[PDB]
């Protein structure tokens, strides 16, 4: 299992200890607050009001926690994943992302404390 | 295990399926959009902004996801508990709670979704 | 989770840690090599040759080890049960016991070893 | 998780659908009866009794249950494995096999039934 953080100004994401492998089940859960600029802060989820200006992750709302697992496109996580198995064919390392637009990371603050876990299977 | 919807408007709680006994360990997963009253929405960790004039619970914000266990206090769950154990001597149904003030439940709106498992142990 | 041994010549037999809850999964590993009296021993699964002449569990053979939940009857263990679920109303505490006839457990030798883990459910 | 029936016949061995991964975690229990020959029946530790005269797995009793992971060399089985991680560099798809001397298998009767699953991890 990993538990870390997730800072919203961190363009590359985070790399985490988890491999995901084929079969593999998996929980997250996602807690805290971040900005994408404003003086706000808002959830693992996101603002629900703000448009999609070209983000990492156009099924997530800017300011969510999103994943790559290897070389995958980003994929949604929010506030978590409960007991979850990815798409065919995806498999590798774990990267959490806060969701903004490239190239406008540098005045993102906060973080999300993270923890994922590999379920029974 | 355990799933479900928490109505923000619901004062009395959601009763669970969900027994914790001594030992258990659990986690939760709750996603989702919510109103305390206002047009906008929140997440399960609530509005950071609002000040207590008289919360269910002290340790989480107005629009914050809690619970009880059995006949205890509120308990913070906000966005989901990862592998938790709960204090001593807490024990009995899970039930799950919007976390505003008493009395002003009736224009509240919308609700999360909640996933709840016990975990090896 | 528990890990312990369980003793031949204990009659009274072996108390775990494990309280056995309704919806609780469990699964449960023994190995080792015990005797209920001859020179010879045998496994968990005990003694497939011999006649029961009043065993504790008669739904498993002379020395193999079988269990009681609180104040059930006797339930056969043998080399283990994988994600296992009591019967209705079956609750409490684990209790391990080697399969002999009352009063003649004085002459039993050896041991298992036995894990016993609650499952994720 | 996978279950199934290892034949005490099969010499090549039982292919499971689990791959092991490193960091995996997990569980096998057995139970069965089985032989290499002689008209009585083991169970999945096998005979105590008798010598090793060239069997697979020379850290297990003939008649044992075994098995191999990927291109490793045999691991002793037996009546199952709690919670279980394998050894460094020890990766792939699990094979059951019965311990027994290699050309000899075809006199052997019976068989274990097995499951394994992954644990949490
Ligand atoms: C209008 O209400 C508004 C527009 C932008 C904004 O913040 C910027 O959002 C960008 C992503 O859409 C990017 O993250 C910039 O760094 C932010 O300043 C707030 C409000
Ligand atoms: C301040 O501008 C402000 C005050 C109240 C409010 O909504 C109410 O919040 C109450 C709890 O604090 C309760 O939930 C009421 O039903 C809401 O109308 C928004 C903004
Ligand atoms: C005959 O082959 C035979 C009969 C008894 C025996 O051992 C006794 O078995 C009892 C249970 O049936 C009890 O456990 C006694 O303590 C044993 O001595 C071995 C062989
Ligand atoms: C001695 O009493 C004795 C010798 C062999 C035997 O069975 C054979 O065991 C072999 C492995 O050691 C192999 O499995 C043969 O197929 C068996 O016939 C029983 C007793
Ligand atoms: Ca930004
Ligand atoms: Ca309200
Ligand atoms: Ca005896
Ligand atoms: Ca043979």
């Amino acid at each position: 299992a990993w538990k870390g953080e997730v800072l919203a100004n961190n363009e590359a994401g985070q790399v985490t200890s988890i491999i995901y492998n084929p079969g593999d089940v998996i929980t997250i859960v996602a807690a805290g607050w971040a900005s994408y600029g404003p003086t706000q802060k808002w959830g693992p989820q996101g603002d629900r009001e703000h448009p999609d200006q070209g983000l990492i992750c156009h099924d997530a709302f800017c300011g969510a926690l999103v994943m790559k697992i290897g070389n995958s496109g980003t994929i949604p996580v929010n506030t978590g994943l409960f007991r979850w198995v990815a798409p065919n064919n995806v498999q590798g390392a774990i990267t959490l992302i806060y969701n903004d637009v490239p190239g406008t990371y540098g005045n993102n603050s906060g973080s999300f404390s993270v923890n994922i876990g590999k379920d029974q299977s």
